[PDB]
């Protein structure tokens, strides 16, 4: 019994060669794909997608393996949950809608899908927005005591199965709520819509879903990092005009500005802090929506 | 629970910070053996008998571990800082009349030991640390590879009750996962099954698990801070010390251990042992011979 947090939006099951993508679709105008991250689902956009739906066809997609999207069978390399493979799957999903050139905003894992998409297939993107991430390579290259403690879950969830799966099963409700709360500015669940939290909680209550999320982070520690590394060493930069938003108290933020990081990764990047923790579209939807609307409006 | 030290006495030693449980046997110069995580004093059951031919062997449960009392922690995890555990073990040895003693530590117990040797070198005749580098060095070398190898350093250091809640769902799984994963063989075959029972039973207690996390929280914070002060002040252990490490243990990853220990100790000798992390259980002969040789010399 989950709430419909996108009234007026349609519900689409988009067939891909790797399984269905679930999407809420609303609005008209240029296509804009919105990708959620961990440990959420598409419903994390529920406060900003209506604002975007004023000017765009907004596709609010569950990542491969997340939410109501099918979970592709993983392999030893976690291939389907590498950002390269998710980007390819979402490109195929977007093609099923006849969208071969689209705007993309991603948050957290979905933002990693999104910059990887921009690196692999920049022709697919009109403009890219990434919310509160640095490239996965940068997290791993900056790995030190302080970051290891802050994003312990990057190493914890990347442990070989079934260690994180089994530990996550010890208190999945506590864990997903602890993640949501601890990454907000508030430090509790008060920034979230209780109906959205229920979406996240139900998704996280499913051990197969939790395993996918670990596959995602295992990809994030290995193949995703390797893919990123190849780009850094080749000097490959995202040519897609890009917006990098981050929470003043979000994950990506540190002394050195996330914009300065992305400038090494993107030829055309503007950025701005949002007074927010990690969950920009829910902790600060008005500031987030306006930033995206302003950046994507063309 | 099996008696793994036949002929060893049992002592509950009062300290200001709770009772320290220890098996005591042998005769000769006092030698304190300290276990680590997720073990208890019984991990010495294969080497202490040989040690007890030459030494008065005191096989203690760390403060908070095994059958030692669990001082209530605080927000700084003070009693489970290695500094505090060392002071409590000094007290305990004082109760027995041992103001100057030999000390062999493994894992967390080796962290207590080198901290003891930095804080109160006059208390130590000689020091052996088994399969560790200083906590500072683990954190200073916490790159992507090492963050994945010892993810638990950052996972168990997460604020309570996060790791405690995950560990509580299936504690047997985690303690066995840890014992297995750090051995050469990657399973539990190196361990006396009766010893595993001791470890599993200790780990079954939620308060014991909490202490373990407190240990790791101190490890991520106060312990690191205390180490940082000493390295950045150039303080070196002046106690003749033996560093043993497993060729397949934790210490050997991230750094060549003798090179690291030479920065920390003015009189250090080193020997790898073909073993995983659990030198005295995976390589009891080689470990006991190295310890006897080292402690019987000067």
């Amino acid at each position: 019994d989950l709430a419909d947090l996108f009234p007026g939006f349609g519900s689409e099951w988009i067939n891909t060669s790797s399984g269905r993508i679930f999407a809420r679709v609303g609005g008209d105008g240029p296509p804009l794909l919105l990708l959620h991250g961990f440990p959420q689902t598409h419903v994390m956009w529920h406060r900003v997608a209506p604002k975007l739906a004023e000017r765009f066809k907004v596709i609010v997609a569950d990542l491969p393996g997340y939410g109501w999207s099918d979970m592709p069978e993983s392999d030893e390399q976690h291939t389907p949950y590498t950002k390269r493979a998710m980007a390819k799957q979402l490109i195929e999903a977007m093609e099923q809608l006849g969208h071969v050139h689209f705007a993309l905003a991603g948050h957290d894992r979905g933002a990693r899908v999104s910059y990887r998409l921009a690196l692999d297939s920049p022709g697919r993107l009109s403009k890219l927005a990434v919310l509160d991430i640095l490239p996965t390579y940068e997290y791993w290259q900056r790995m030190n005591r302080a970051y290891a403690l802050k994003i312990y879950h990057w190493s914890f969830l990347a442990q070989p199965a079934p260690l994180p799966e089994n530990l996550l099963g010890g208190d999945p409700d506590f864990y997903v709520k602890a993640k949501l709360a601890s990454w907000t500015r508030a430090g509790d669940l008060s920034a979230f819509d209780p109906r959205a939290v229920e979406h996240y909680r139900i998704a996280f209550a499913d051990p197969m879903r939790r395993h996918v999320m670990c596959e995602d982070y295992r990809a994030g520690a290995y193949a995703d990092f390797e893919h990123d590394k190849i780009d850094v060493e080749a000097g490959n930069k995202i040519p897609v005009p890009m917006l990098a938003l981050w929470g003043a108290s979000g994950i990506a933020q540190s002394a050195a500005t996330p914009l300065d990081v992305w400038r090494k990764w993107a030829s055309d990047v503007q950025g701005a802090p949002i007074e927010s923790g990690h969950f920009l579209p829910e902790e600060a939807p008005d500031q987030t929506a306006e930033a995206l609307v302003r950046f994507f409006s063309a």
